[PDB]
C-alpha cells in the first residue's frame, strides 16, 4: 500500500546550508493531477552562478515573494498527508534522487524536526540501471528517453514521474515474461 | 568504463551541518580488496542518541583521535583518483544512498570544493525495486538478502557491495536470459 511521490528542487547551488534549495515541485507518481509547488526564501547569501542560470530565478525576488521555509516544509508535509492515507506509505521518487533529497532532508530537519518521507529515497536512475543493466553513463536522461520513449520544478517533476511509469512498467513486463 | 565505489558513512544524526559524519567506509565495489577508511573530528556538538548508540563511538574521542575533516576528505579523493584512472569514471555505490551522499556531498563541497563522485549516487535499493519489482518495503537489506542470499562504516560498505554484486548478476541474467 505504497504512494510513489515524484520530488524535484531547483537550488541555488549544491549543497544545503551554504545554498538554498529555492523551490519544490511534487506530484503524485501514478496520479500527477495531484500536485503541490512552492517558492522559498533563501537562507544563505551564497550561489553558484551556473546554478541560477539555470532556475532562471532571482535570491532578491524571492527574498521578498518566497514562502518562509518553515511554512514551505508545513505546506509540504500538510500535502504529502493529503495525499497518504494513515494505513499507506509514503515513496520519495526522484530522478538523481540523492540530490533532491538531500535538500529535502536537511530543510525537513532543521524546520520542521522530521522528514516524512522517512530516511530513503528511490531513484529513478538507479532503477533504469537495474531494469536494462546499461552503464552508468547511459542512465542520462537523454539516453533513458531514446529507449523508453517518453511523451520548472513541477514540469521536471511530472516528467520524471512519467520515466518512472515507464520504467516501471519495463521491469514489470521484464519480469513477468 | 565505469569503476564502481561502494561508501558507507557513519554520522552522529541525520542531515549533514547539524550533525556530523564521524566516520568513512568505501572499497571497490568489483575489488573489493581496495579500501579506504577512516574517522573525523566532530563538526558539531549536536547528536541523536539513538544513532550514537548504533555507531558505538564517541564524539569527544574523535575529537582528539578522529581525522580534520578537510584531510578525511582529501585523503578520500587521493585514493578515490588512486583507484579511478583518468580515462575512467567513478560510480559512488550506496545502500540508501541519499543518505551517505548527502553527508559525501556536503563535505566535499564545504572542505574541497568539489566531489569527485559527481553530482549523482547509485542507490542498491532502487536498482533493486527495478530488477525485481518487488514493494518498497521489499527493498529493506532482510528482505533483500533473503533473495539473493548474500554471504563499521567498512563493513557495510563491503556488505553493501557484495549485495550490488548479487542485484547486478540478477539483473544481467534477467537481462540475457
Amino acid at each position: 500500500k505504497e504512494i510513489f511521490v515524484s520530488v524535484d528542487v531547483e537550488t541555488s547551488g549544491p549543497i544545503p546550508g551554504k545554498y538554498s534549495m529555492l523551490s519544490i515541485g511534487a506530484c503524485v507518481a501514478f496520479e500527477p493531477s495531484k500536485q503541490f509547488s512552492c517558492y522559498l526564501k533563501p537562507i544563505s547569501e551564497d550561489f553558484i552562478p551556473a546554478a541560477m542560470e539555470v532556475t532562471g530565478l532571482s535570491l532578491e525576488k524571492l527574498h521578498v515573494d518566497g514562502l518562509d521555509p518553515v511554512d514551505a516544509m508545513v505546506q509540504f508535509k500538510e500535502w504529502i498527508n493529503s495525499v497518504v492515507k494513515e494505513d499507506e506509505t509514503v515513496v520519495f521518487v526522484g530522478f538523481n534522487a540523492s540530490f533532491d533529497w538531500s535538500f529535502i532532508n536537511y530543510y525537513f530537519h532543521v524546520y520542521l524536526g522530521d522528514n516524512p518521507f522517512g530516511i530513503a529515497a528511490l531513484d529513478i536512475k538507479s532503477m533504469y540501471f537495474g531494469v536494462s543493466h546499461a552503464s552508468w553513463r547511459l542512465t542520462r536522461s537523454s539516453e533513458i528517453a531514446k529507449v523508453v520513449k517518453p511523451e520548472d520544478a513541477l514540469h521536471d517533476a511530472r516528467y520524471q514521474a512519467e520515466l518512472f511509469r515507464l520504467i516501471d512498467k519495463l521491469s514489470e513486463k521484464k519480469k513477468l515474461d
